[PDB]
């Protein structure tokens, strides 16, 4: 039980130090592709890069780089492409990733501005009829609808492809109130906007990978797989206290570096596993 593991390690104030047994223990891949220099400008952080093994490619000869990542979470049949939030110069490479990989949904856990500083580009618009065009991939993205709620945001977006003249809708999940510093004091309105997202087929396995960021791809964006994941396989298992944070957490850093930044993250974790496991355990 989890629920036991969270109390020892609150009562014992050693989340810090659960932490750093997972720093320790995780994997290390090459990075040969994101640290070449005409990809310095591609980087949103210097000490976030995805590993080559499991970064995705742009379906482009020139330069096929994009700092993102595909998790593949074989036992719960999931799939997550987890990225930095775009640059002013990376954009029309964000929406090629998302029109080549067949995504349904993009999931956006940070505010554009948070601490006084622009943690990602603009790249969605803004009103209907301010539509926006990527010149260098030939996409063309319009603003179909908006739905502003307390907690999140939800558009539908149209991209077409301005080469084929095919066009997909894209649903944008867009969580807006978490805080500047530290994590939501409840789980509750996270667990809410997990299962909205799930609620609208974008991370069915007859889709692409959604496509999940914050500003860097590892912290907030972790700890939406993280939970996912994990209260998936509590509905699959015979047994459902064989789930393990640290090992789900493990197996997922295999794929991109540094998912869950702070021990306050990981504590999160932990509660909102916690309190979502009371809905999957069946109150209908
Ligand atoms: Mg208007």
């Amino acid at each position: 039980e989890m629920e036991k593991e969270f109390e020892q390690i609150d009562k014992s104030g050693s989340w810090a130090a659960i932490y750093q047994d997972i720093r320790h223990e995780a994997s290390d891949f090459p990075c040969r592709v994101a640290k070449l220099p005409k990809n310095k400008n591609r980087n949103r952080y210097r000490d976030v890069s995805p590993f080559d093994h499991s970064r995705i490619k742009l379906h482009q000869e020139d330069n096929d780089y994009i700092n993102a990542s595909l998790i593949k979470m074989e036992e719960a049949q999931r799939s997550y492409i987890l990225t930095q939030g775009p640059l002013p110069n990376t954009c029309g490479h964000f929406w090629e990733m998302v029109w080549e990989q067949k995504s349904r949904g993009v999931v956006m856990l940070n505010r554009v501005m948070e601490k006084g500083s622009l943690k990602c580009a603009q790249y969605w618009p803004q009103k209907e009829e301010k539509e926006m065009i990527f010149e260098d991939t030939n996409l063309k993205l319009t603003l179909i609808s908006e739905d502003i709620k307390s907690y999140y945001t939800v558009r539908q977006l149209e991209l077409e492809n301005l080469t084929t003249q095919e066009t997909r809708e894209i649903l944008h999940f867009h969580y807006t109130t978490w805080p500047d510093f530290g994590v939501p004091e409840s789980p509750a309105s996270f667990l809410n906007f997990l299962f909205k997202v799930r609620e609208s087929g974008s991370l069915s396995p007859e889709h692409g990978p959604v496509v999940v960021h914050c500003s860097a791809g590892i912290g907030r964006s972790g700890t939406f797989c993280l939970a996912d994941t994990c209260l998936l396989l509590m509905d699959k298992r015979k047994d459902p206290s064989s789930v393990g944070i640290k090992k789900v957490l493990l197996e997922m850093r295999k794929f991109r570096m540094g998912l869950i930044q702070t021990a306050d993250q990981l504590r999160f974790s932990y509660l909102a596993v916690i309190e979502g496991a009371k809905f999957i355990m069946g109150d209908s």
